[PDB]
C-alpha cells in the first residue's frame, strides 16, 4: 500500500547518518503540495485558530502525531509564500 511505502521512506531516513535529506525531500514532496493546495494563494495575516487544525488535519494524512511532523515541517519550508512559512512557524513552535 502507499503507508508501506512511505514506511520504506522513513525506515531509510532514520537509519540513515548522516540525516539524508533527499529521502526527506521525497516524504515531503506530497505533503507540501497538498499544503500549498490548501494555503498557496492565501496572503496576507494567518489566522491561528482555523489556519493550524487544518494544518495537523494535513500532516494527519501522511503521519502519525510526533517527531516526524517536526521533520517534515521543516523540509517543506526547504522547498518554499510567507503565509504557509509563518502557520509552519507556529505549528513547529507548539511542538516544542
Amino acid at each position: 500500500s502507499a503507508e508501506k511505502t512511505r514506511e520504506v521512506l522513513w525506515q531509510q531516513y532514520y537509519a540513515s547518518n548522516p540525516p539524508d535529506h533527499a529521502v526527506l525531500e521525497v516524504l515531503a514532496t506530497p505533503v507540501r503540495e497538498a499544503l500549498l493546495a490548501r494555503f498557496g494563494q492565501h496572503q496576507g495575516s494567518v489566522v491561528p485558530a482555523i489556519d493550524l487544525p487544518e494544518l495537523r488535519s494535513v500532516l494527519q494524512q501522511f503521519d502519525s502525531f510526533g517527531k516526524r511532523w517536526e521533520a517534515i515541517l521543516l523540509q517543506v519550508l526547504e522547498g518554499i509564500l510567507p503565509y504557509l512559512s509563518e502557520l509552519i512557524n507556529k505549528e513547529l513552535m507548539i511542538l516544542l
